[PDB]
C-alpha cells in the first residue's frame, strides 16, 4: 500500500533505490540457506536479461505483423488479385502488364483506359481513403485515447520519472498497433517507424508486469523502457547501434551505464526477429533498405551546404508553423470535431494526392524511388533523357513541374496532419521532403552544368560522355538534413542513416549537411520539434540546456510566499486521528513535513498524503508519532538543502538523483518546499 | 589565487561548475558588442574540438614514433643490416638466407653455425638485454619517477577528480615515451599498447595548458582526459569504437554524455594519424592486425567453456599472486634496490627466454604466430604434420613439450615483472598467455580426434581428408578469455577485439569464453587487477559496486567523535588578523565552517584553509566577516545534508555531483564534516 504514485506525477528515485536495497538485503538473507533459494535468486538475476529478451522478441513480432498488414492494406487502395486474394499487387506481379492483378474500373466498368476509368479509380481512391481514415479514427477514439500523437514526447517524459498509467497499458498495445496499421494504410503524411517505439515500449511494460521486481520498482521499469526505446527505434530503422544511441540521445533521461548492454541486446534481438520474419518471401529488413556504389567529388561539396540551408531553414519554418497550428487547432471550435477534422484532412490528401504521380504512391516507395538513380532498365518520366554532358529532352521540364508541385504539396499537407487524433510520425515526412529537395537540386545542377559546361569551373571536373553528378546522394543528404533540421538530431541520426544505408563513402556529405542544418535551425529556436511538442503539452520536462541569468537563490522560490497562506505541517503528541481526518479533508496537498510543535517550526521528518491516509484508516479499522504509536511508518530522514542555496545546485541535485521535492530550512527551522512543478513554473 | 587545489587531493566539481557559470556570464556580457568579441567567442567554442583534435594528432604521432623505435631497437637485439644500417632485419630481408643481415657471431667469430656461434649470440643477447633494462631503469629513476607501473590506475583516479601535478607534466611525456620504447626493446613481459594511453593523456594535458578555458577548469580538463583515454586505447589497439567504449567502462568516472562525440572524434583522429604514418613502408595499422575467413562448428562449443575455466582460473590465480608479491616486494629490503631488481628480472628473462624458441621472439610476434594457422608455405616445427584425420609426425610431441614450457615460463615470469620501476602493461602478457593456452588445447583436441575418430561424437562432424578444427580461433578465444579474466572486461574488451580482428563470425565464442572467465573470476575476488592495484596504492576511488550491510547513518561518521578533539571553526567579529594567523599556524586541517559564535554552533558559512590563508596575507599586505570587511570573499552557501541521513544517500550525492566534503548539522547546529577520505576509511 505504501509507495504508490498517483497518475500524472513524477517519481522520486532515491526512495525506489532504498526499496531495491532492502529487497536485496532480504534476498541475501535467505540466499545461501537452501538450493531452492539459490534457484530463485538466479531466476531473479536473469530476469534482467529476460525482460529485454521478451521485449525485443515481442517488438519484432509486432513490427512484422504491422508491416505486413500495412503494406497489404495500402495495396488494397489500388486493386485486387483475383487469382490470389491474400497476396498484394507486387506479389502477383512478380508471381510469374499483370492480368491477374485487376483494378476496380475494369472490375465494374470493364474499361482499363480513358476518362471514365480514370474518374472511377479516382473516386474510389478518395472513398477508400475516407473509409480507412474514418474507421481508424473511430477505433482510436472509442477504444484508446492515448494512441494520439507520435509517442516520442510521452516516452521522453515517462523515462524521466513521469507516470501515465494508461499510456502504456495492456489495452493500448492492440489498439495502437491496429490504428497505426490502418492510418499508414490511408497514406496520410505519417509513418509507422517512429511511433512503433511506443509499441515496443508497451511490450516491456506488459511483460514487466509478470516479474514483481521490475513492477513495484519504478526505476527498474524506467530502465526497461529505456532499453525498449532503443529496441523499437532499431526495429523501425533497422539500426541497432543507431537504436541504442537514440535512447541515450533523445529518449532516455537517466542512464547508469550498467544497462547499455541491455539496450544493445534489445536492439539486436528486435532487429534479428524483424529480419527473420518474412512469411511472404520478402528479403529486405525494411521496405527501403538500399545500398550504393556511386562516387562523389570534392567540388561537389559546395551544393550540399546550399541544400543544407534548406535542410535547416525548412526545419525552422516547420517548427514555427505546425507548433503554431497545433496550438490554434486546440483552442478554436475545430478542436471539438476530431473525426470530422481528420476526415476532412484525409479527403484533402487523397483528392490532391492521386493526380500527382509521386504523391499517389506510398511515401516509403517515393523515398525509395528518389534514393535510387535511374536504373539501366528504368524508363520512367523521372529520367527524361534522350556532347560532354548527356542530352536532356523537353519532358524534363514537365518532370520538374510535377516534382516541384509534389514538393509544394508534401511541405504543406504534412504541417496540418501531425496534430490529428491518429497514429503518426515525423520521420517519413521529413525524409520524403528532404529527398525530394535533393532530387530537385541534383537535376537542377545537372542541367546547369549541361548548359554552361564551357566554364573553367566545370570543364576540369565533369568528364565527357559520362554522368558527372549523382542525384541519389543528393536525395540521401537532403533527407538526412531535413530530418536533422526538424528534430535537431546530429549524431544518432547519422548512425541510423549509416546502418539503414550501408557505405561509408557518403558519411562526409551527410555530416556536413546535418551540421549545417542544425546550425541554421538553432538560430530559429534551439528546441527540437519533440521538445516544443512536450512544451505545448506542458509536461514536466527538466531541461538540461537552460541557463540562469539572475544570480538568484531558492530564497526567491521556496514556498509559501508573503502572498500565499502557510504550509500545512503535522505534530506528534497533541494531535489525534480525528484532527488528521479533518486536516486531510480540509487540505488538497501531497507532502507534509512533520515538526515537534507549531512554535518551533523545526524540521524533524517528512511524509506524504497517501501514506498518511492509508495508514490512518488502516489503524482506525484495526496518537504519538515521536519516540498506539505510529512512529515506525513515519519517515524520519528526508533530504534537505540550505535555504540560501543557489537555484542551479538545487536543479542539478534534482536532475542527478531524481527527487520529486526537497525541503528548505533556516537554522533548522523549516521554511518551505520546492517541487519539480514549481521549478518549471519559475522556468517560464 | 582562490580555487587552487593542493597536489594529492580530490576536486570539488560543483564549485568548478559555478566558476564555469560565472565565466559564461562574463563572456555573454560582451558577446554582441563588436565583431572581435564574436570571433573570440567562436574561438572559445571551437576550443572544445581543437583540444581533442590536437590531442589525437599528437597521440598518433607519438604512437608511430614509439612503434618504429621499438621495432628498430628490439630488432637490433638480434643483429645488424650492414648494407643499410637504418633499416631493420625484416625490411632488409624483404628488400630484395639474408646475407645483408648479419649477426654477432659472424661479425666477430665469422662462423654462423656451431656451438661457438650459438654461445656468442646467446651471451650477446643477454648482454644487450641487460643494457636496455639498465638504461631504461636509470633514465626513469633519474628523470621521471611517475613513469612506473602501467598507468591505468592513476588515470582512473585522475578522471574521478584526483590531482597529481607531476603525473602528466610537460616532462613526463618525453621520458615516458623513451623509457617505454627502451623497455619493450628489452623484450620483458610487458607491452607498449596499454601504457600508451598515459602518453596520449599527457598530450591532452599539455595542450590543455595553451587554452585558459580548459586549464583553470578542472572538470573540463577531466573531460579532455577522458577523451584522450579513448584516443590512446584506440591507438594502442586500433579500435576507435573500442576506445570510446573503454573510456566509459574502465577509465572515466563522470560522463555527461555531451562529450561522447569528443571521445569518438579523438579516437578517429588518433587512428587516422596512426594508420597514415608509416614512413618505412608499413601497411598494417598495428603489428598484429589480422583477418580471418575460417569457419567453426557448433559441436566445437564444449571446449571453449573448458578453456574459459582456465581463462577464468588463471585470472583468479594471477590477481591473487602478483597483488601478493607486489605487496611483499614493497615491504622487504628488495624494495630499496629498484635498478638492481630490474636488472635481475631482465637477466632472468633473457637467460630463460632465448633457449625456448617462442620466448626468444618478441611477444607481439609470438601472439601473431599463435593467431595465424599454418599457412600453405608454412614449414615451421609448430606445424609438424606429414585416413579421415590428417597424419601427425613425431615432431608434434616435441612442439608440445617446448610450447608447454613456454606457457609455464610466461605464466611464471609475468607475475614478477608488473611491479617494476619501468613502463609495463598487462594487455600483452595476458593476450600471449591466453593465446598459448588456446593453441595448446587446439592441438590436444586435434590429436584426440585423430586417435579416437571412431567414436560417434566425431564421425558425424569431422570430415575425411580435411582439417576439422581451427586452432587459430582457439588462440583468439584463449587470449580474449584470459584478458577478460584478469582485467575483468566483458564488453569493451570484446568490441576492441572485434575491431582489432575483423569478422563477425567469431563473436559467439568470444562472448561465451569472456562471460565464462568473468563468472569464474568473480568467485575469487570481484575486483579487477587494475582495481586491485588502485586499492594497493590506496588512492581515493569511490567504488560504485559496494553494498552497506548495516543500516548506518551519517551520525556514525560525522566528525569529531567522542574520542577526538573538537573541530576547528571560525568567528566573524571578535576575530582579527593575529588570532586567525595563530589559529592557522596551530592547525593542520583543510576545511573550516564559519559560525556566528562559539555558543550557538549554528552553521552559517564555509571556507578552505588555503583560500583563507591567502586572503589573510593579502589583506595584511594591503575584522568583521558578517554583513575593513572580508564578508565578500567568504563563501556563504555551502552544501549541507541532514545529520540523520543514511550514508548511502551521502555517498550517492558525492559520486553524482562530485563534492570533496559535506557538512552535517543538527537542528541547524553544525556537528561535523565528512570527506571522501573518511568515507573510504569506513569502507574498509
Ligand atoms: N499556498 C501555499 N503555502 C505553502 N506551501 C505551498 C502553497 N502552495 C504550494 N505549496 C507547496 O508546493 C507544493 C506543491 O507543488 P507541486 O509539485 O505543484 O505539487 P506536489 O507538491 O503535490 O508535487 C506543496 O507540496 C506545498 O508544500
Ligand atoms: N579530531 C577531529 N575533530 C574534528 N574534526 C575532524 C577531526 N579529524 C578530522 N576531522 C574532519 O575531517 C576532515 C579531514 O578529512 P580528510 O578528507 O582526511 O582530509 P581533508 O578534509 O583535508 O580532505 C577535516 O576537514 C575535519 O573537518
Amino acid at each position: 500500500g505504501v509507495g504508490t504514485y498517483d497518475d500524472f506525477h513524477t517519481i522520486d528515485w532515491v526512495r525506489e533505490k532504498c526499496k531495491d536495497r532492502e529487497r536485496h538485503r532480504r534476498i541475501n538473507s535467505k540466499k545461501k540457506e537452501s538450493a531452492w533459494e539459490m534457484t530463485k535468486s538466479l531466476y531473479d538475476a536473469w530476469s534482467g536479461w529476460l525482460v529485454v529478451t521478451l521485449t525485443g522478441l515481442a517488438s519484432g513480432a509486432l513490427a512484422g505483423l504491422i508491416d505486413i498488414a500495412a503494406d497489404w492494406m495500402t495495396d488494397l487502395k489500388e486493386g485486387i488479385c483475383l487469382s490470389a486474394l491474400w497476396y498484394n499487387h507486387e506479389q502477383c506481379c512478380w508471381g510469374s502488364k499483370c492480368p491477374q492483378w485487376k483494378t476496380w474500373a475494369e472490375l465494374i466498368i470493364g474499361q482499363a483506359e480513358g476518362p471514365g476509368s480514370y474518374i472511377m479509380n479516382y473516386i474510389m481512391y478518395i472513398f477508400w481513403a475516407l473509409s480507412f481514415a474514418f474507421l481508424a479514427v473511430s477505433l482510436v477514439k472509442v477504444f484508446a485515447p492515448y494512441a494520439c500523437g507520435s509517442g516520442i514526447p510521452e516516452i521522453k517524459t515517462i523515462l524521466s520519472g513521469f507516470i501515465i498509467r494508461g499510456y502504456l497499458g495492456k489495452w493500448t498495445l492492440m489498439i495502437k498497433t491496429i490504428t497505426l496499421v490502418l492510418a499508414v494504410a490511408s497514406g496520410l503524411s505519417l509513418g509507422k517507424e517512429g511511433p512503433l517505439v511506443h509499441v515496443a515500449c508497451c511490450c516491456g511494460n506488459i511483460f514487466s508486469y509478470l516479474f514483481p521486481k521490475y513492477s513495484t520498482n519504478e526505476a527498474k521499469k524506467r530502465e526497461v523502457l529505456s532499453a525498449a526505446s532503443a529496441a523499437g527505434v532499431s526495429v523501425a530503422f533497422g539500426a541497432p547501434i543507431g537504436g541504442v544511441l537514440f535512447s541515450l540521445e533523445e529518449v532516455s533521461y537517466y542512464f547508469p551505464l550498467k544497462t547499455l548492454w541491455r539496450s544493445f541486446f534489445a536492439a539486436l534481438v528486435a532487429a534479428f526477429v524483424l529480419r527473420s520474419i518474412n512469411p511472404f518471401g520478402n528479403s529486405r529488413l525494411v521496405l527501403f533498405y538500399v545500398e550504393y556504389h556511386t562516387p562523389w567529388y570534392l567540388f561537389e561539396l559546395f551544393p550540399f551546404i546550399l541544400l543544407g540551408v534548406f535542410g535547416g531553414l525548412w526545419g525552422a519554418f516547420f517548427i514555427r508553423a505546425n507548433i503554431a497550428w497545433c496550438r490554434r487547432r486546440k483552442s478554436t471550435k475545430f478542436g471539438k470535431y476530431p473525426v470530422l477534422e481528420v476526415i476532412i484532412v484525409a479527403a484533402i490528401t487523397a483528392v490532391i494526392a492521386f493526380p500527382n504521380p509521386y504523391t499517389r504512391l506510398n511515401t516509403s516507395e517515393l523515398i525509395k524511388e528518389l534514393f535510387t538513380d535511374c536504373g539501366p532498365l528504368e524508363s520512367s518520366s523521372l529520367c527524361d533523357y534522350r556532347i560532354p554532358d548527356r542530352p536532356a529532352g523537353v519532358g524534363v521540364y514537365s518532370a520538374i513541374w510535377q516534382l516541384c508541385l509534389a514538393l509544394i504539396f508534401k511541405i504543406i499537407m504534412t504541417v496540418f496532419t501531425f496534430g490529428i487524433k491518429v497514429p503518426s510520425g515525423l520521420f517519413i515526412p521529413s525524409m520524403a521532403i528532404g529527398a525530394i529537395a535533393g532530387r530537385i537540386v541534383g537535376i537542377a545542377v545537372e542541367q546547369l552544368a549541361y548548359y554552361h559546361h564551357d566554364w573553367f569551373i566545370f570543364k576540369e571536373w565533369c568528364e565527357v560522355g559520362a554522368d558527372c553528378i549523382t542525384p541519389g546522394l543528393y536525395a540521401m543528404v537532403g533527407a538526412a538534413a531535413c530530418l536533422g533540421g526538424v528534430t535537431r538530431m546530429t549524431v544518432s541520426l547519422v548512425v541510423i542513416v549509416f546502418e539503414l544505408t550501408g557505405g561509408l563513402e557518403y558519411i562526409v556529405p551527410l555530416m556536413a549537411a546535418v551540421m549545417t542544418s542544425k546550425w541554421v535551425g538553432d538560430a530559429f529556436g534551439r528546441e527540437g520539434i519533440y521538445e516544443a511538442h512536450i512544451r505545448l503539452n506542458g509536461y514536466p520536462f527538466l531541461d538540461a540546456k537552460e541557463e540562469f541569468t539572475h544570480t538568484t537563490l531558492a530564497a526567491d522560490v521556496m514556498r509559501p510566499r508573503r502572498s500565499d497562506p502557510p504550509l500545512a505541517v503535522l505534530t506528534q503528541d497533541n494531535m489525534t486521528v480525528d484532527d488528521i481526518e479533518n486536516m486531510i479533508n480540509e487540505t488538497s496537498y501531497n507532502g507534509f513535513p512533520v515538526i515537534m510543535s507549531k512554535e518551533s517550526q523545526r524540521l524533524v521528518g517528512f511524509a506524504l498524503r497517501r501514506d498518511l491516509t492509508i495508514a490512518i484508516e488502516s489503524a482506525r479499522k484495526k496518537v504519538c508519532f515521536a519516540q498506539l504509536k505510529l512512529r515506525s511508518i513515519l519517515d524520519m530522514s528526508p533530504f534537505t538543502v540550505t535555504d540560501h542555496t543557489p537555484m542551479e545546485i538545487v536543479v542539478d541535485i534534482f536532475r542527478k538523483l531524481g527527487l520529486r521535492q526537497c525541503l528548505v530550512t533556516h537554522n533548522g527551522r523549516l521554511l518551505g518546499i520546492i517541487t519539480k512543478k514549481d521549478i518549471l513554473r519559475h522556468m517560464a
